[PDB]
């Protein structure tokens, strides 16, 4: 496919701790923002419960901040072309059930094109998909996943298979 986002699946990064949540993991940024104040772990796991070759991202919450976004994994860059219609596709489960995460698309304003808001995310890899279109002239975008409810406080979550398709 012709994918817009980069790394998507992990696959090109080294299984272990981040301890660079910027450059750490090609193809994303990860962050933390200044008011969580029990920090999360992310991990790339070398596994093969992977949806997608052998590599997925685990999210460890262990507290929340002000804003879902405080805790977060978004992919960046990704590139676009203003007016074209895109599919977005992601697998995400959870350690224990009851774990939300909200996968979106935007901009460099932080406006949004779409998103799936505050999915319940469940034990078993499930799918979550949406299309959204380029509404702008931007040609570089963002695809910030949200971690940071408080239903996950104590909760692993585990992502892997981005694809930003046309
Ligand atoms: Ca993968
Ligand atoms: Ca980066």
């Amino acid at each position: 496919m012709l994918v817009a986002n980069i790394n998507g699946g992990f696959e090109s990064t080294p299984a272990g701790v981040v301890t660079d949540l910027a450059e750490g993991v090609e193809g994303w940024d990860l962050n933390v923002g200044s008011s969580v104040t029990n920090p999360p772990v992310f991990e790339v796991l070398e596994t093969s419960d992977a949806p997608e070759g052998n590599k997925v991202l685990a999210v460890t919450v262990n507290g929340v901040g002000n804003n879902p976004y405080d805790i977060h994994a978004t992919a960046l860059p990704v590139n676009v072309r203003p007016g074209v219609t895109y599919t977005y596709t992601i697998w995400a489960r959870a350690e224990q059930d009851g774990a939300v995460v909200s996968f979106t698309v935007g901009n460099q304003s932080h406006d949004d094109y779409g998103r799936l808001h505050e999915q319940q995310i469940t034990t078993e890899w499930q799918p979550f998909t949406f299309e959204f279109t380029v509404s702008d002239q931007e040609t570089v975008i963002r695809a910030p996943i949200h971690f940071g409810f408080a239903a996950n406080v104590g909760n692993t979550i585990y992502i892997d298979g981005l694809a930003i398709v046309d």
